[PDB]
């Protein structure tokens, strides 16, 4: 499998999930269908999303790691799947939630070759490959502002911070693409409970990187060895190469 | 002018303001075009919307306290209008921004008789009149949440908090409606500099209170004497009656 193949499968997935959720009225979406592989309720809308995805997906030679259903298959391309990040927002009709996909030639983030984040609410498509990061077919890169007086996404502000704006939309993959686009100058999930999972962060991280962003663990450690088919925890510090050290200092 | 008048007015403007915005490129939107009378830059998205609304409100016997051109007219019916609330989103394509209209029978908030917040991205319509509060013509009401461990929207988390979640979507007018319909447990703006202005909060407050919420200033004192002028600013604490006293001791 290559990137184009990856781009082709993701768009196919994007359309199906898009359709399944779009149909489901809020009061259906909100219902607990079961206990997720993640340890949190699997709501009716996450069930349809993950279903749609997994039907296109498992016709591939992939080992998939998905939010609700765990580790699936044994193929040697790993897919970090988030069938619907922003669940809370979709169950109440707030237009920020996506399907996020990250393909790797190993069970390690450092071998990622393709990243994909589709805005299920607005139909906004992001992805990055060996040619660059994109939004709705147009190239994108991170902003170049290096003052901490900036536009930050942040989970969570523990204290008084210097930011210009602080925002929390509730969708780690999409917010990372909000960082990738330059819409926001940084992204931070610095909660001492390292709560992010590999599939919520996988592609946005990848994509954040092709658009120029520097992205690391809390202490600036590399995200290269974060694993898939293991239950990985992530904290993220993501900014251009310039603001990046200052943030690192800022929370230290 | 009647509660039934105010809604038809509000509806004209939302549709005109929605066409106007939807047809501007993000490129053309984020462009500064002047100093608003509120002390911030007017962006092109801001005046396009404002001109389109004002174009209609000018037919009515009112005084408008509007963000970009300030207070225009001498009618007896007062209208607070944020032409565009969430401009930063709007100029990013983040789909959370609205037109806000609050109509009062006088200068003060206590005389409000109608509230209207319309999401210009989604089409969602939030209004309230004597008949209560609505979301797209469906009766709404706030959360029943009695627990401080809840889903909060707050500006700005500066300390270690016990909410089950925290969110900040960038449009308080809109976010006041997410609490109004019970999509969130509480809205809090507690920024010490008291940032909010009347057109930010008046319609969201009126909608939420009609939805059964207790909405007050930072102390717990009512907002009834908040002024429909440009100098007015405020802090906000929003929750159901049981929860509301709780956040007051919390934020103490
Ligand atoms: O992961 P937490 O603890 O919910 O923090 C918020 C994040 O949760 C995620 O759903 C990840 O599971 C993100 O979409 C959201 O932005
Ligand atoms: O940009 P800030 O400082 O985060 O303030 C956010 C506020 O912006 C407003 O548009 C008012 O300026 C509100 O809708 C939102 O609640
Ligand atoms: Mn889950
Ligand atoms: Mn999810
Ligand atoms: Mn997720
Ligand atoms: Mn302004
Ligand atoms: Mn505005
Ligand atoms: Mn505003």
């Amino acid at each position: 499998m290559d990137e184009r193949d990856a781009l082709r499968i993701s768009r196919e997935i994007a359309g199906e999930v898009r359709k399944a959720i779009a149909s489901m009225p809020l009061r259906e979406r909100v219902k607990d269908v079961g206990m997720g592989k993640d340890g949190t309720p699997t709501k009716a809308a996450d069930r349809v999303a993950e279903d749609a995805a997994l039907e296109i997906l498992r016709k591939e030679r992939v080992t998939v790691v998905t939010e609700e259903s765990g580790v699936l298959g044994e193929g040697d391309v790993f897919v970090a799947l988030d069938p619907l990040d922003g669940t809370f927002n979709a169950t109440r009709g707030i237009p920020v939630y996506s399907v996020s996909l990250c393909f790797s030639y190993s069970d390690k983030l450092k071998d990622a070759f393709f990243g994909y984040v589709y805005n299920l609410a607005t139909g906004d498509e992001y992805y990055a490959d060996s040619s660059g990061a994109y939004r709705n077919g147009e190239r994108i890169e991170v902003s170049d502002a290096e003052e901490l007086y900036c536009n930050a996404i942040i989970y969570y502000p523990d204290r008084k911070f210097p930011f210009k704006r602080m925002r929390i939309f509730g969708s780690a993959a999409t917010e990372l693409c909000f960082f990738a686009d330059g819409s926001f100058d940084c992204f931070l999930d610095i909660r001492p409970g390292k709560m992010l999972r590999i599939y919520d962060a996988a592609a946005g991280v990848f994509i954040a990187e092709k658009a120029g962003g520097k992205v690391t663990e809390l202490d600036g450690e590399s995200l290269g060895n974060k694993k898939f088919d293991m239950q990985e925890r992530l904290n993220i510090v993501a900014a251009n190469e310039k603001l990046h050290p200052k943030l690192l200092e800022l929370i230290k």
